[PDB]
């Protein structure tokens, strides 16, 4: 419901992903899938901002 929280969860996932690259490698299935997930939230930033005319800009997760 909040974009800076969203940004934060992306930030944390980036860091988590980096840690996993060190232990598993970037060619590892989980690291690939988490990268897709990280991409998904990164996409959310663009997606909600490209709309902005929607309550969804706030209620992207959790609805009012």
């Amino acid at each position: 419901m909040n974009v800076t929280k969203l940004n934060d969860r992306i930030e944390a996932k980036k860091k988590e992903l980096i840690y996993l690259v060190e232990k598993y490698g970037f060619t590892h299935h989980k690291v690939i899938s988490f990268s897709q997930e990280l991409d998904r939230l990164l996409n959310l930033l663009i997606e909600l901002k490209t709309k902005k005319k929607r309550y969804s800009l706030l209620e992207h997760h959790h609805h009012h």
